[PDB]
């Protein structure tokens, strides 16, 4: 059965076939549209035709499908999940499952680029010491002096479920949030949960706007331990506006490098709770939601009263007006420190060659459009006119409930 | 079964129990999510008859009356005789504020209880349907003070006897294809606007000429009619801080009325029901003025505003779109025509959510068409969980007439 999306700005229609591959589920029944729903132990049994199916996958992609090569690595998988459990994967098999979860990941706008994936097989690691070795070696490798590379880095897959590798960061590079006395907050609303965890584990706060949070890194399913990135490592660019010059006294800034290590990889049923990711932002991200979102840094009301516009009814779109300016601002403060990045009209384009380019050679492209369409100026972007379907495939990013719900704490 | 909606915002945390009284279907499986395609017998219609007189009768508090019973063995007896039967004005009226509560693309709905239905079911000619769509017009323009309708004229029969608004709005601009291979006026009405010249209507050839009313009456070809003028608000669109801005030619209608939609109640298709509120600010000045296939004017507004336009990365047509939206919101309050912001209508659909969930279990609602096109996430509803699915009474689509009907 063959499926078409429609661009209702270019009549283009495009037919998916690749849905009839799908696995995994959605959400959603045909009474129930779940599509803007945020958030929707392993044994032989169930292992060995998933394993199965991502080697079948993976020997076609190479064309020696039911080559000896393809079945003599079957009935070896087979004997080693039987006599162990589970099974190694050889690293050509890792290197495209990485780019593989990437490449189905449907609520990424950047997998034009999902080829172009550097893999750090970290499946040698052992100790919180190692991970974080690994670690600055992933923001080194990926930062490359502002000229950014995707990376991922891979930690061992999961065994019994009592011996994970976790990076309890959600991303490498983040920074603090501090709840005060007084009900506010000091620097990312989004992280105080994690700062305090921080704090308790024995990080000395600096208790600043834009502090960068330790790593606090889990290994072998062991209590975790906290490691300051070093500072020389995690590029910064001061945000300024190419003509508002007080722009820069309002004391802003980001990191280059986003790189989010909450996610879990699985690929032939087996699970990489410790995997963190990066490549370069796209615009919107630290100023749309970043710096603008109620619930984050929030400095629309700021930059508004320093552009002196009519604030007093919001038919002024006075929010709309700042909220332009801010995000100028930062593609202007990162294209002129040479650090890459991509503004959201460039991004969502891209995409759209890129959906095309996957239903003529792979026949279909999963894609979340909720997820895809930038949060502001959606309909002047190509993706806002583009119907996407929605669907599941492995190898996939899946999310994992945070560690400090579910760890058994050593003492 | 019970279901939890999140604002990730606020934390606010719903339960939704009213998707559970689901009739209709989503187009998705579990297997794939639809959510964004645009659009997915005496023995059928009893059971359609009932669904809609329980929830009636419900609602008036009266569900297993008297009145409620007979009115079903009275529908019952309708049905097994005639094959179709008609409702009351007060099954009419609560069908039509229903298909509106329930319209789960509509950002509008905190108003759907305040909706004036003009009964137009007596109806039997197309100089009939025109007099009642000018009384429609007028009574809702309200010299520029919006006031929320609907006209229904009478019901499918055979399905060759339809009633049909061959416009799509009763009031929207021409399009022209010109010997350039550009389009003169609005692209989206280009083959209407043929149908038109191609049925007698000499056209002005201007970019904002309004369209004339194309009505079709139990089955019979089509009529062109004009609106008189004097009916048709229009808003000349001007800067509330940019001089030039008025030079730019631009002007937009006072009153948003849809008409191809077909309402469905208690089983039965009503397919000309031309309904009517009042414009978001960003229906005009983001999708009509920007969108590449509409009006698309972001190229010119930037050049008048001098913005470096040789690279994306200025951002100079989010630039141009807040502006040309300032000036339509602007324009509209000016000359004291209702307008709403994106601002101000996400905000008060995210209280009629509340009430929908404190008072019915809850509110289908689909987010990617909920989410205003400029802005998102700094409007409430971006943070917004939604539940999607139909009910009945519903507005659905059907197919455009000139494909279907028979001369
Ligand atoms: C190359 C630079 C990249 C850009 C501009 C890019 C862009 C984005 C954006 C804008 C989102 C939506 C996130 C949000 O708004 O919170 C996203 C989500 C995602 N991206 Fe990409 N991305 C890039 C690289 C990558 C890489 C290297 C991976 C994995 C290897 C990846 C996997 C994902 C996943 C798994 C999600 C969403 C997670 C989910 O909620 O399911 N991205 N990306
Ligand atoms: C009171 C002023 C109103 C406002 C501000 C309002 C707002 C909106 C907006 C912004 C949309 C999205 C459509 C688009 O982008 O083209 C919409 C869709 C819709 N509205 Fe409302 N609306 C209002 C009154 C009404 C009334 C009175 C009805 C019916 C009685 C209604 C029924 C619908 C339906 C059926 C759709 C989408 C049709 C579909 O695609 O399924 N609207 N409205
Ligand atoms: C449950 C939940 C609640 C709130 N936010 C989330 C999303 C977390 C996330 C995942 C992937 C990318 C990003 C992006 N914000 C960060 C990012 C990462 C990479 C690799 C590239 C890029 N351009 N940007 C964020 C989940
Ligand atoms: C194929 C296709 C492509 C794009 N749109 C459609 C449906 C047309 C439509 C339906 C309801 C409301 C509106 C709105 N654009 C017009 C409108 C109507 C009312 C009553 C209020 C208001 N504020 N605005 C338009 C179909
Ligand atoms: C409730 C809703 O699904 C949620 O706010 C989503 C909407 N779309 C998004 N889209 C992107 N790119 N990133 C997000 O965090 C979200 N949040
Ligand atoms: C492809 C996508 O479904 C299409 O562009 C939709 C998206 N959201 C929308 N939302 C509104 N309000 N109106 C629209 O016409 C659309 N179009
Ligand atoms: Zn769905």
């Amino acid at each position: 059965r063959f499926l078409k999306v429609k661009n209702w700005e270019t009549d283009v229609v495009l037919t998916d076939t690749l849905h009839l591959k799908s696995t995994l589920e959605t959400g959603c029944t045909e009474h129930i549209c779940m599509g803007s729903i945020m958030l929707p132990v392993r044994t032989k049994d169930q292992l060995f035709p998933l394993a199965k199916e991502f080697l079948d996958q993976y020997y076609s992609s190479i064309k020696r499908f039911g080559s000896k090569a393809h079945m003599d690595r079957l009935e070896e998988v087979n004997k080693e999940i039987e006599s162990t459990s589970t099974y190694q994967l050889k690293d050509t098999e890792l290197i495209y499952g990485a780019k593989h979860a990437w490449r189905n990941a449907s609520r990424c706008v950047g997998r034009i680029q999902w080829s172009k994936l550097q893999v750090f097989d970290a499946r040698d690691c052992t100790t919180a010491h190692g991970m974080f070795n690994y670690i600055c070696n992933h923001v080194k490798y990926a930062t490359n002096k502002g000229n950014l590379r995707s990376a991922i880095t891979i930690f061992p897959q999961r065994t019994d479920g009592k011996h994970d590798f976790r990076v309890w960061n959600s991303q490498l590079i983040r920074y603090a949030g501090y709840k005060q006395p007084d009900g506010s907050t000091l620097g990312d609303p989004a992280n105080v949960q994690f700062t305090e965890i921080c704090i308790q584990q024995g990080w000395k706060a600096p208790r600043g706007r834009f502090d960068v949070l330790p790593l606090l890194l889990q290994a072998n399913g062991n209590d975790p331990e906290l490691f300051q990135i070093p500072p020389e490592l995690v590029l910064e660019v001061p945000i300024r506006h190419p003509k508002f010059d007080w722009f820069k006294d309002l004391g802003l800034k980001w990191y280059g490098l986003p790189a989010v290590s909450n996610m879990l990889l699985e690929i032939g049923g087996l699970e990489f709770s410790a995997c963190p990711f990066s490549g370069w932002y796209m615009g919107t991200e630290i100023g749309v939601r970043d710096y603008c979102d109620n619930s984050r840094y929030n400095i629309l009301e700021e930059v508004a009263k320093k552009m002196d516009l009519d604030m007093r009814k919001t038919s002024s779109l006075w929010k709309d007006q700042a909220l332009v300016e801010i995000n100028i601002a930062v593609l202007y403060s990162f294209q002129s420190d040479k650090v890459t990045i991509v503004d959201h009209h460039s991004a969502t384009e891209s995409f759209i060659k890129h959906m095309e380019n996957e239903y003529r050679c792979r026949g279909g492209c999963p894609a979340d459009w909720v997820w895809i369409v930038p949060p502001m100026s959606g309909s002047i972007t190509p993706v806002f006119h583009q119907e996407m379907l929605n669907y599941r495939l492995t190898p996939s990013f899946e999310y994992q409930p945070d560690p400090w719900n579910t760890h058994v704490w050593k003492g």
